DNA sequence: CCAGAACAGAGTGTTCTG
DNA sequence: TCAGAACACTCTGTTCTG
């Protein structure tokens, strides 16, 4: 019955703004949408986002939060 | 004058490859150390100054297709 | 100069709280 | 329930040292 982060398939904690996801990128979204940070895909913006390489590429992973609807209202 | 793995200011030959001083302790640290770097694109990431912390694996490879030992 | 050590920061992830 | 605070850890890069 348990529940799959739909960020990086990482246990969900819960459902957070707005999406179902674990506490890693409950936080990292937050931390994205509000802070300066640089941001810059290595290949071809489709990286592959899993609980092992979410720490690679950043921008992919907000690309991913975004796309699933996460939101600060 | 230019580092052969990421393309910022090489302070010198380290390691048999001219580099930077952050590919120099990265590739040590990488070689030596038992990390599970995973490459998350097509093992052909762009790895400059910008982002070489993005990739590892592909990073590393750049150091060992250049020849860097210890 | 070059290798290695050591210090410091960015980014990240977990625990705790209401 | 979920949002946010805060501490702690990993990885990295510069400075220091032999
Ligand atoms: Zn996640
Ligand atoms: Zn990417
Ligand atoms: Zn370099
Ligand atoms: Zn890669």
């Amino acid at each position: 019955p348990q529940k799959v982060c739909l960020i990086c398939g990482d246990e969900a904690s819960g459902c957070h703004y707005g999406v179902l996801t674990c506490g890693s990128c409950k936080v990292f979204f937050k931390r994205a949408v509000e802070g300066q940070h640089n941001y810059l895909c290595a290949g071809r913006n489709d990286c592959i986002i899993d609980k092992i390489r979410r720490k690679n590429c950043p921008a992919c992973r907000l690309r991913k939060c975004l796309q699933a609807g996460m939101t600060l209202g």
